[PDB]
Order: structure tokens, then C-alpha cells, then sequence
């Protein structure tokens, strides 16, 4: 039940995050460039969620200054869009949404509907904002993820630890909170951010942790009653000024539903804190499963698909154990890694080379890496334990030199054509069917 | 009318490549990782070749040990899913397919239907390389891009300037064709690519070149009417045996619909060669006709978006000029250009000044570059011609630093906030709404 209230943020992937993911079950998956950089271990996350239920899967790929999937081409970003038609708005965010989905991401944090008064927002304008705003989320939503509109009630005339904004509630209301209202009032299956700002014509408290703006004005003024969601709550404007106790309950309390924390490491506290609170009657029960509940209901019509972990699988699939059951974490190993032969425009062999050390590294301590000319074979060396990377064997000066290596404690990778095991009969070898990073953190990952 | 008839290979987008393309009127664009890999070219590429016809946009994007579209999640390749479920092969050419349909490409150079005898092929069992061909055909097809399979009647035996391959054609229709077979019964909207192979069995030629196996084996003992195209034929297994004369001569009456040119360049001769080849009567007129009404079939059920084309327009049309309307071409510029400080890893501003030069020096053959810190303003610089590239104007020293600038030959880019402009009145200004490439290069074009 409680890990639906939390959305958290990875930068890596590993028994740490699959940990905390299966003890607290957070319902918020938002994954970051030190995952999304890394396309093996994003597919290897991605196939990891796939088994383990049923998540919201967000990025913050607004286009323009903020992108961070690669899969998806460039925008000029809000402001350049501000000054186009919202129709091209709607196309640009169905082509995000789509491949968005086809990774497999359900949700995204945009569009920012926030006013400039700066790439970032569509324009200082409230009808044009509102206009490409309803347009940007049509379009996410019939591409195939949930959006989130941000920051609410409006974050553009913000000024400096927590900013302020003094505008009057009536200027508020006809300015920077319209493209809120307008998106609202049209479209059904959004998310919306806060803002962790003062207002200080309204709430000394900043917007996430006011009931007056999160209740009176978006739930009760406005009608909204979808999802409701924290910027993150490390962010020095709250982290800073309140306790892990009062961020929690004063969030709860105003109506909000997930809090999200940029540090999933971070969930562990703020978990146990929200069981006291329930204990202590200090967030009061109903709150919680009314929350509990809007969660379900966008978790129930987000798309729910493999994405991108399939591919995690297929190579899986294809990598075949010869002459071992498995070996032991030791801790140093030696990398024999042969030299980018080929430098052709479209091979990815030579750069799938030059990324074995650091994929290793997640599974044991190099130590020693030394690049070898497949001609040639590699030069002898010792050391506690030796993965040696096959590419080819074109000749018997080579196949000696790959021999010469201890069968006690070498493991061969055969990363091309399989018909090389022939040349290593009674030797421990590792047969995937691919160069790819993907093949070969699977395949360590099998030990 | 015949400039259906020609495949041509893009490593770059410049003034030469566009006048090729208007001057000539190739059908098929292949774009290399010379133009993929930075995508604001990308971008205009495709906006160009939106507003001047219909092609065939291609890649050699198979998946695996070749892979040039960012675009598309990466794949172990062909031999790991040989080893899969032929429904994952679907799947991936699928996504794949809808991928290069968004990004604007039309047809695909893959699938590998040629055996192993390595990563690139499904495998060395014919009957598993069949059904993963042709479940990868329907994928691509399903997603929106034609496929081509390759290398017809399949390059896996290849005994290595021109190889040869020695095998009784009992063993060839059994084996490496077996697929070839298997996905042209099944997918009409295929297309395939010719082997430079010499098959020692059916004839001396290369199967490129050859009537024998592009007429008899393919377009009569399997049926196949649809697009036949050659393997690149600057290729030395061809381009060293025979003349560009007897090249276009050979294929096209061997029943090859498009010459493929992986060099662009080569358009002019080799396009020479076959109007001069026509009035010679040395090549039949009928399968040119033939040919381009084959090709104006495929092009007649290829998709059809400007894709990643309309981002370049969404970006022009954010820019306004103020001050000018044109700048004459100068030798050099120099270029002021911010430099950029820890930022979030989402945050592509920095990265985007860093990319600024290599954009500039599209249109200027010297440059002088200058990195400056926003909240400092610019060092005082000269120049035949001055680019400010402005960030933000933090202070007012910094502000002095950018109008001490000589303003007669200093253009302000007004990067980010519109209101900074109020600064530079009077004075020559781009107003980008965007720091990103695309933007700014846009920008320069038009006012050349």
C-alpha cells in the first residue's frame, strides 16, 4: 500500500536499487542520465520492472534544454515552439510519447506551463502558454504516456533559499495559474507538480506544502482531483526549511498524492516516517488510501510494457556456459580486450571494446586492463582471475598465444562466431552471440 | 524521369549535395553517419528533401555490429536472435520500423539474409534464417519502412578482388536462397539487394551484373516484379573488373531496377553514361521504363512525413532578424561564445555552446574563436566580422563588455531570453528562441 505515495529517482542500477525496489515497492520510477546513458543497464532496469509489477515510469525529457533520451529527436524546446502554432506542440509531444513508450516509459515530467518574466516555458503570454500546454499533453497522451504539468500554481515570477512570489491571488489566477486551468479543465489524464515556492499573497508555506493552494485552489477552485505530485523534496527551497516530518504530513495534509524524492536512497526515511505518521494520527488515515487510490488509477490506464527490456532478454537468450557452472566474486581480474580493428562509419565493434572495462567493473575490480591485436592474440599475464575477449582467430601464432593463458583461471569470451569454441575444447568458455555491452553485463550478471 | 533509376549515398548537407539532388533528380537517398550523427543536418536534410519530392530515405541501420540511427534502441543483432524467438526479431523490427518512420526514413537496408559459413547473419541453419527474415520484413513493414533484403543470392559462402563462390546451384536453392525465397513469396513490398559475388555454377559475372541470376533465378524461377537494387557499385569487386559504361549497361539489363552509388559524387558520370547508353541503344529501353514505373510503385506505398524535417522549420520560424537582413560573407568571423560551468546532466546549454564552432564554420572557411564567462561579458576582440553569442547579461559591466563591441560588424545571437534584446537596440540581432544547434544553424543560412 505505502509505496504507492513515493516516486524516486535512480542514477544507477544494482542489488542496492533492486533492493530498495523490492522491500518498499515505490510506485514512482524515475530514471535518471547515469541510468538512461547506459542503454544495457536501462534495458536490464527496464526488464527488472517488468517482473517485478506495475510502475510509473517517468523522465524528465521536456525537449530543449532539459533532454536526456537519446531516442528521442531534439527539440528547439517550449519557448521556440511558443512562437509556432500549437499544432506542431501536438506533434512534437506524439512523436516523444510514442518513442517514449516503445522504451518504455508510461509517464513524463512536462510540459512546463510556468511563465517567462526562460527556453524552458512557452512564452510570457497566459493564452499562448495554455493553448501549447492542452496541445503538448494531447499529444503525450495519444502518444502513449501520461504527462505532468508544472509548476503549479506557477512558478515564473519566482525570486530568491524557498523563492517568493508577492503577486495578488487575482493577478495569480488570470496569469500564471490560466494554462493550469485551461489544461485542466480540458484534459483528464494528468499529472501535476507543485511548486516549492511561497506565494506570499496567499501561504507562508511553499505551494507543495500549502493546503490552501494544493486544496482550496486546485482541488476545491479548479476541480482537479488527479494526481497530485511533489517536486522533488531534497530540493534545498523545502529540505532546508522543514523536517523529513513535516514535509511529509503537510504535503499528505494539503491534498497531495506521491512525493518525490530526486535520491532514491532517500526512500527509507521518508518511508518509516509516513508509518509514524499513520501511528502518531498526524496524517490521518483516509487521506492516504484516497491517495492510494488515485495512484491505482493511473497506474491503471498507463501503458504497460516491456519497453526496452525485451532486448535484455533476447541476448540473454542467446549466450551459452561451456565447461562451468560458475565462479566467485574475486576480487581483482584481469581484462584482455582486443584493439578496434575495424574504424568503418557504422561498425560499433571497436567502441563495444572499449566499454568491456568499465561493464566488468560492475561486477568485479579490474585492475588490469591490457588491450591485445587480435592477429597476434594477447601477450601472456598472469593474475588472480582472467576474462580474455575473443573476437576472432584468424591464424595459429594467435590461438597459441590464447592457449598459453592458464585454463585454471581463464574464462574466454567468445563474442563472435561461436564455431570458435572448437578451438578451446575443455576450456571455460562464455559464448554470447554479440559484441553488444548488453550480451556481456548479462552474461557476468549469470557469473 | 531516370533519376528514378539511382540510389546515392550522403556522408554530408551542403550546396553541393542539394544541387546534385535538384540538378539530378535521384530517387534514393542513403544518409550516412557523416550527416545521422549530427542531427541538426539531419534535420535540414530532411526538411529539404521534403519540400523538393518523393524519395526513398534510407540507413544501414541492421541492428547489432552496424547501428548509425541514435535513434533506435540498440540490438545484440542477428545471430543472438537467431537464437530467439522469431516473434522478438517482429518485435524489434517493428519498433525499429516505427522509429525510422518518425525520424523520416522510408526503407531500411537490412535484413541479413545471407548465411554464416558472422554477428550479422540470423545464423547457419537456412530454415531458422528464413523465419527470422521474413518476420523481420513483416516488422519493418508493420512499423513503416520498407526492408531490402540482402545480399541476393547470398554473400555467406564467399571465398575471399572479386569473391566466388563455387557451389552446385542445387546446393545454392537449397541453402542460401532458401530465405530469399521464404521472404519473396510472403512480402510483395520487399525489396532486394544484389551480392557482388561471381556464383561459378550460374555465370562468370557478378550476380550484380548478371542476367542469369537477376532475370532467370529472381525475377522468373521465384517471380519476384519488385525493386531490385545494386550493392554499392564503386565497390572494388565491380569497380575494378568492369567500366562504369558496361556497370550500368549489365545491370540494367540484367533486370536491376536502382544503382546504387554510395558516393553521391559519382552521380554525374555514372547518370552521363546512361542517357548517352540510351541514344547508343546499347541499353534497352524497355526495362529503363520498366524499371522507373517499378520504383514509382514503391515510392507510390512508402510513407510519406517530412519527420524530423518540421523540428528545422519549428525553428526557423522562432527566429527574428532585427537590424539586418542580410550580412555579407566575410573570410572570417570570430566568435564569441560562452563558456559554461557544473550544471545539471540534463542541462544541454553547455554542450550546445561547445558545438557552435563546428556549426559557424559551415559557412566561413576561418575563424577565430574566443570562449568568455557570462557574468564577466566578452574581452574586447576583433574581427573582420564578430558573433556574440549571449547566454545572459548578469550584470552591467558585463553589459558594457558586450556593447563595447564595434557595432557595425558585430552580430548579438540572443540565445535564450527575447526581453535581453532591449539592450542591443538599434544594433544587428538574432533572436533564436533556443540554444540548440538546429536553431542556430538555421539562422545563418538565411542570412548566408
Amino acid at each position: 500500500d505505502l509505496g504507492k505515495l513515493f516516486f524516486c529517482g535512480f542514477n544507477d542500477f544494482n542489488e542496492e536499487v533492486k533492493e530498495i525496489i523490492r522491500k518498499y515497492r515505490p510506485t514512482g520510477i524515475l530514471i535518471y542520465p547515469g541510468v538512461l546513458s547506459k542503454e544495457y543497464l536501462l534495458m536490464d532496469f527496464m526488464s527488472f520492472l517488468s517482473k517485478e509489477g506495475d510502475f510509473l515510469i517517468s523522465s524528465d525529457h521536456e525537449g530543449g534544454q532539459l533532454e536526456v533520451l537519446k531516442y528521442v529527436p531534439s527539440s528547439p524546446g517550449n519557448l521556440a515552439f511558443g512562437k509556432n502554432s500549437p499544432d506542431v506542440t501536438y506533434r512534437y509531444s506524439r512523436v516523444a510519447g510514442k518513442i517514449m513508450e516503445i522504451v518504455g516509459l508510461n509517464m513524463v515530467f512536462a510540459p512546463v506551463l510556468d511563465l517567462l518574466s526562460d527556453i524552458r516555458s512557452y512564452g510570457s503570454d497566459p493564452k499562448i502558454v495554455a493553448e501549447h500546454g492542452a496541445r503538448a499533453c494531447e499529444g503525450y497522451l495519444e502518444g502513449g504516456v501520461i504527462p505532468c504539468i508544472k509548476h503549479f500554481p506557477g512558478h515564473g515570477k519566482a525570486r530568491e533559499t524557498l523563492p517568493v512570489v508577492d503577486a495578488p491571488f487575482e493577478k495569480l489566477w488570470e496569469e500564471d495559474l490560466l494554462p493550469f486551468r485551461k489544461v485542466l479543465e480540458r484534459e483528464k489524464k494528468v499529472t501535476v507538480m507543485t511548486a516549492h515556492v511561497r506565494y506570499s499573497s496567499i501561504d507562508s508555506l511553499p505551494a507543495t506544502l500549502s493546503e490552501k493552494i494544493i486544496t482550496d485552489v486546485l482541488r476545491e477552485k479548479i476541480g482537479f482531483d488527479g494526481l497530485v505530485i511533489s517536486d522533488a523534496m531534497e530540493m534545498s527551497a523545502v529540505s532546508n526549511n522543514f523536517s523529513v516530518e513535516e514535509i511529509v504530513s503537510l504535503f499528505l495534509n494539503a491534498g497531495g498524492n506521491m512525493i518525490l524524492l530526486g535520491d532514491y536512497r532517500n526512500l527509507p526515511v521518508y518511508y518509516e516516517t509516513l508509518v509514524k505518521l499513520l501511528e502518531d494520527g498526524k496524517v490521518q488515515k483516509d487521506k492516504v488510501e484516497r491517495s492510494i487510490r488515485t495512484v491505482e488509477k493511473y497506474l491503471a490506464f498507463a501503458k504497460k510494457n516491456s519497453g526496452v527490456g525485451f532486448l535484455a532478454d533476447v541476448s540473454m537468450k542467446a549466450v551459452e556456459f561451456l565447461g562451468f557452472e560458475k565462479i566467485d566474486h574475486t576480487s581483482e581480474v584481469t581484462l584482455l580486450v582486443p584493439s578496434s580493428e575495424n574504424l568503418s562509419q557504422a561498425d560499433t565493434t571497436g567502441g563495444d571494446y572499449d566499454q568491456i572495462p568499465e561493464i566488468v567493473s560492475r561486477f568485479f575490480e579490474v585492475e588490469n586492463v591490457v588491450r591485445y591485436t587480435v592477429e597476434d592474440g594477447p601477450e601472456f599475464v598472469e593474475g588472480d582471475l582472467i576474462f580474455d575477449f575473443v573476437a576472432d582467430i584468424p591464424n595459429e601464432k594467435a590461438l597459441k598465444a590464447h592457449l598459453s593463458l592458464p585454463a585454471e583461471k581463464t574464462v574466454y569470451f567468445v563474442l563472435r562466431n561461436p564455431f570458435d569454441v572448437r578451438y578451446f575444447e575443455g576450456r571455460k568458455i562464455v559464448v554470447t552471440r554479440s559484441t553488444k555491452p548488453i550480451s556481456i553485463y548479462k552474461s557476468l550478471e549469470h557469473f
